[PDB]
């Protein structure tokens, strides 16, 4: 397996913090954003989308976050990253869908270049940008977690889920561009409960080889 | 089961679809958009998200579109829109995911409103925005079509999938912010093809209770 992704990625990390929670090796293969060697026709050959990350799995080159960790949650069971019930799973889908369909992608490279070059953004403006969707996506995401009586010290329960994959790389990015997070007590509770667990810590993009 | 939607809203239309192929019956509960009718406690009160659409199945309120989707799947099992072997349905996955993490998102209205209202984009700028992402999306897209030697009629195999699903609905967003689809041949007869299908006829946005 060999993990095409970038360090400061929040879909890597997410990948990442998958892989990990299911104790799968792979070697890590960065692909530099900054650099734009996603943009370059080499990398168009591993993924047509030209975005990161591509997992090899030795067969085959799998494309989507969202696609790969529902595979690696039917491919390596344990431990079980989505609960067995159909409410259940649901409620952890759509979680996951908050940060991976109405965040993540609002605040990706390649839109904030075109707010740069084509709305003439400066840096204030995106900031501002950015922290609109996360702002508006954690006040979902932490009124879902306001209501669940039975939650424990994660997303969904006490165990960590898919949920928590996509949520804690949002919550580093919504550090990185200066989003308030005092409005949500509850997502940071989940946060640093999920910053004690080996899966975690070692995914983080600081602990990247690719790391600054 | 109670459909809070609107008539054209791609992820309604998303819905829509997938509902009406398990011949699931539902009330057509219409949240006008252009009306801000969403923006208003009254339907915060049933999705804190305050997007639609969102399911009411009696007994809870279901919100996020991808997640409900994966939820009719298990629940009514006939006809099957996900394949049966990992391999293929992390393919149907990705496909849906360029479309529903990728694209639409990117075109919301919200979005749109944010670039009138803070960019003062104009609506030349509006469509020159939409059809980017829309183009890059698809241009990924057309090409895993292309490179599917066992594909028939539809986006994966010979049946329609969650990944036509997704698809239906964006192509015709594509016609309303006016993007050629000329280089997309391959996307062009899928749509045709589920065109021909009632499920689809009686999901299409101009067949809705709240359409001009
Ligand atoms: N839905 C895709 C999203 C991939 C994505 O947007 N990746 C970002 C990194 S977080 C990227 O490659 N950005 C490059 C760019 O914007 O040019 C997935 O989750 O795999
Ligand atoms: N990930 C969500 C996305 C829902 C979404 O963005 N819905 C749009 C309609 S296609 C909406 O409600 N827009 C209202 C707005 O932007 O203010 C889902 O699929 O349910």
């Amino acid at each position: 397996m060999k993990l095409y992704n970038f360090w400061r990625s929040g879909t890597s990390h997410r990948l990442r913090i998958a892989l990990n929670l299911k104790g799968v090796p792979y070697e890590y293969l960065a692909v530099h954003l900054g650099k734009e060697e996603h943009l370059k026709d080499a990398f168009k050959a591993l993924n047509p989308q030209q975005l990161v990350p591509a997992l090899d799995t030795g067969a085959q080159v799998l494309i989507q976050s969202p696609a790969i960790i529902e595979w690696l949650e039917e491919q390596y069971p344990t431990p079980a990253l989505l609960p067995a019930d159909a409410d259940g799973r649901q409620r952890v889908r759509a979680l996951a869908a908050i940060v991976g369909c109405d965040i993540h992608p609002i605040n990706n490279r390649r839109i904030l270049e075109y707010l740069r070059k084509t709305f003439g953004a400066d840096e204030a403006a995106i900031n501002a940008w950015c922290g609109t969707w996360i702002s508006a996506g954690f006040d979902a995401y932490e009124a879902l977690l306001a209501v669940d009586p039975k939650r424990g010290r994660y997303s969904f329960g006490d165990t960590p889920t898919l949920a928590d994959c996509y949520l804690v790389p949002q919550v580093e990015s919504a550090r990185r561009f200066q989003v308030d997070l005092t409005p949500y007590p509850l997502i940071r509770a989940v946060d640093a409960a999920c910053g004690e667990l080996d899966a975690f810590r070692r995914a983080a993009p600081a602990a990247q080889p690719d790391s600054a």
